């Protein structure tokens, strides 16, 4: 393997993961220490898959040997101080069990695997098994891309956007980076940070990354995920979880950063249960799917009517953004509201089309990941593309919908139902 593209380590600590899931660990610590909870992820349009599994196991396993060093704890110490000495002193002897925690297998073909037990000892998985399969597929399947290119397409980006930042008088791009979970490699992230702290640092408020951020002096960015909300599907009645969510992230720290996403379940579900009280406490909410201009457009109606001045408030947009997209967000939100932008792919895997020698286009892999139960129920996300809503059992879901008065397609429903049956 060419030492440019690929470092001898795929994961290089336990902080080489986003913020976000650590910081949750400590809210589930503090609440839910004994709530278990099953993660499915699911790799597709990959021939042969079978291949992958060798090298995956082995860097699967590899994960029950890392360990929190004195100084990933000091750092946590002094640069995630929302975090409490307590729950960090107990990082101290935290390690996986992969042997216990982790079934892969190939279902006909896609590789699957599942992550079983404890919430609090299993939430860390997520972006480490997310970054392992997509590094040992560069490693294994595009292995011989030029390893200049990904700093040369990030290069020639970045002067395109400086120039019509330039153009169109643009004072409010803000980037922060969050591409851990679909990096195309730990090295190409390393240097695409490198890159973006030397080229335009004064644009980028930060990485998700904690082991990025201490690398290179950058703030670490989290938000709160959708697992956090609908794990609460499990744990109150179904109609109250949400609302009690998003109490329970600000009885977790004193202080940490608070930014929403508002569609777990749907826009309205989120506007009616993010009252006065919480639309002060909270930061600023996340975009994730659906249009972005009538989310934000809704979102600065809702802070109005509320009485909150928007431009006190950050909205993070993270819905597969390219520059482009970016700065024309900005023009359409510059003097309303707070501004960034959450982009991943983009920046850590983006290759410019290259072909390979067999002329194959390079995109990076489809990978998905849920949270499919929590303390044995169903949970699920619908969110404001309802094509993609995500259970496990097609009643559970017609239930939450129903409770949130969210539209039933009862046709579809009788389908599933037959289908399951069989």
């Amino acid at each position: 393997l060419n030492p440019r593209l690929f470092s001898p380590h795929i994961i290089r600590s336990l902080l080489d993961l986003d913020a976000y899931k650590i910081n949750m660990m400590q809210a589930i610590h503090h609440f839910y220490p004994d709530v278990s909870v099953r993660y499915e992820l699911i790799v597709r349009s990959e021939e042969d898959a079978s291949g992958l599994l060798d090298a995956i196991r082995q860097e699967i396993a590899h994960l029950g040997t890392l360990r929190f060093s004195d100084a990933d704890i000091h750092y946590l110490t002094q640069h995630a101080p929302h975090l409490k000495a307590t729950f960090l002193q107990s990082l101290r002897y935290f390690h996986f069990v992969p042997q216990e925690q982790v079934e892969m297998g190939i279902v006909k073909q896609q590789l699957r695997i599942s992550i079983r037990g404890s919430w609090r000892d299993t939430i860390l998985y997520e972006t480490l098994v997310m970054a392992i399969v997509s590094e040992v597929r560069s490693r294994q399947r595009w292995a011989e891309v030029p390893a200049d290119l990904p700093l040369k397409v990030l290069k020639t980006k970045l002067d395109q956007l400086k120039a019509e930042i330039e153009r169109r008088g643009i004072n409010n791009f803000s980037l922060t980076e969050m591409g851990t979970r679909r990096r195309f490699s730990s090295q190409v992230q390393r240097d695409v940070l490198a890159c973006l702290k030397q080229e335009i640092p004064q644009w980028v408020l930060g990485t998700s990354n904690y082991h990025f951020a201490r690398e290179f002096d950058l703030k670490p960015i989290g938000t709160i995920a959708h697992e956090w909300f609908m794990g609460h599907q499990a744990l109150v009645n179904e109609r109250d979880s949400q609302q009690v969510a998003l109490e329970r992230w600000l009885t977790a720290f004193d202080g940490m950063l608070a930014i929403a996403p508002t569609d777990t379940l749907t826009i309205d579900a989120f506007l009616n249960d993010f009252n006065r009280h919480l639309a002060n406490a909270y930061d600023g909410v996340r975009h994730d799917s659906g249009c972005p201009f009538r989310w934000g457009d809704k979102m600065i109606a809702h802070y109005q009517q509320l009485g909150i001045d928007p431009t006190t408030k950050l909205f993070i947009f993270s819905d597969g953004l390219d520059f482009d997209q970016a700065l024309e967000l900005c023009e359409y939100f510059a003097g309303r509201v707070k501004i960034s932008f959450g982009i991943g792919t983009f920046l850590t895997n983006d290759l410019a089309n290259w072909r390979n020698a067999a002329g194959v286009e390079y995109r990076p892999l489809s990978i998905v990941i849920k949270l499919a139960e929590c303390q044995g129920r169903p949970v699920a996300k619908i969110s404001d593309q309802p094509e993609k809503a995500m259970c496990e059992d097609p009643i559970f879901l017609a239930n939450l919908k129903r409770r949130f008065n969210i539209e039933l397609d009862v046709d579809a429903l009788i389908q599933e139902l037959r289908h399951q049956k069989r």
